[PDB]
DNA sequence: CCGACAGCGCATCAGC
DNA sequence: GCTGATGCGC
DNA sequence: GTCGG
């Protein structure tokens, strides 16, 4: 776009730092970068130019300057045509597969989705669904088949028991035209703080043939596959079970957006409860710890 | 100069 | 067998 | 990598 050049190549450092070097704070340091330039409603003609926004310092406006005035960058080069770092980088798109075991299997020899395939012994349960799903994956949910989804997921919870409260939270919540998943919020009248009740939705949803894998089941979150009935792509979805007394307080974190839970955090509000600075509030719904704005809104 | 940068549920590893 | 650490995703 | 004590 205006920025598209400079905000890819900073997203691509992003992600080397992340993936390859294992540098999560320099990974975020490049997103925090890469967000803000693209906020900006400017052609950007010098590094000193972006260096006056914030996240964005010494070392990112030398690499701007060097990029305005070649059209590339050295570093990104030299990086893309490695084959160990391409790799590792690539092999992180598998669910399941991070920097460390990445960095394990190409060291081994094994670099690609084909040699994925053939060492499915040395691949955990997450990283085998994450490896059987790879394209589904990284696909974006249209918000008809989002609707759809939360058809059957608010049906077949209730028939489980009328008395569950489920929420569809996320950018859906906040009435986006695509989604990266499902994140459903649940909660029971019988579960307050510390006091099966997602075991029986699990159950009920794999007995429909709604929900087709398993990442990981406890008991007060589920992290699986779900797929509409027909063809359709598989899609990830997460189930939380939450208190009573907690469950409004983690809708509105849940719902988003990212830079809205940070904004309205700094203006303590956690994902679990609000305190005074202190004991936990009473909290019944969203309105509440607003009074201590419509999903369509919280962009920030 | 130098520490913070989100924190936690679950799976699986490291070690006793 | 167990506890705690680590990896991972979010 | 950037920010700020
Ligand atoms: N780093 C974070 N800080 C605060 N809240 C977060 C963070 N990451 C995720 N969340 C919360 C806000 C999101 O609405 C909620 C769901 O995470 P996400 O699923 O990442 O939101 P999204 O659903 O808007 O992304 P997408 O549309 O790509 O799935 O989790
Ligand atoms: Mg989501
Ligand atoms: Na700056
Ligand atoms: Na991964």
């Amino acid at each position: 776009t205006l920025n598209g050049g400079i905000t890819d190549m900073l997203t691509e450092l992003a992600n080397f730092e992340k993936n390859v070097s294992q540098a999560i704070h320099k990974y975020n340091a490049y997103r925090k970068a890469a967000s803000v330039i693209a906020k900006y409603p400017h052609k950007i003609k010098s590094g000193a130019e972006a260096k006056k926004l914030p996240g964005v310092g010494t070392k990112i406006a030398e690499k701007i300057d060097e990029f305005l005035a070649t059209g590339k960058l050295r570093k990104l080069e030299k990086i893309r045509q490695d084959d160990t770092s391409s790799s590792i980088n690539f092999l992180t798109r598998v669910s399941g597969i991070g920097p460390s075991a990445a960095r394990k299997f190409v060291d081994e020899g094994i670099k690609t989705l084909e040699d994925l395939r053939k060492n499915e012994d040395k691949l955990n349960h997450h990283q085998r669904i994450g490896l059987k799903y790879f394209g589904d994956f990284e696909k974006r949910i249209p918000r008809e088949e989002m609707l759809q989804m939360q058809d059957i997921v608010l049906n077949e919870v209730k028939k489980v028991d009328s008395e569950y409260i489920a929420t569809v939270c996320g950018s859906f919540r906040r009435g986006a035209e695509s989604s990266g998943d499902m994140d459903v919020l649940l909660t029971h009248p019988s579960f307050t703080s510390e006091s099966k009740l997602l075991h029986q939705v699990v159950e009920q949803l794999q007995k429909v043939h709604f929900i087709t894998d398993t990442l990981s089941k406890g008991e007060t979150k589920f992290m699986g596959v779900c797929q509409l009935p027909s063809e359709y792509p598989h899609r990830r979805i997460d189930i939380r079970l939450i208190p009573k007394d907690q469950y409004y307080c983690g809708v509105l974190y849940f719902t988003g957006s990212d830079i809205f839970n940070k904004n309205m955090r700094a203006h303590t509000i956690n994902k679990y409860t609000i305190r005074p600075l202190g004991e936990p509030l009473p909290v019944d719904s969203e309105k509440d710890i607003f009074d201590y704005r419509e999903p369509k809104d919280r962009s920030e």
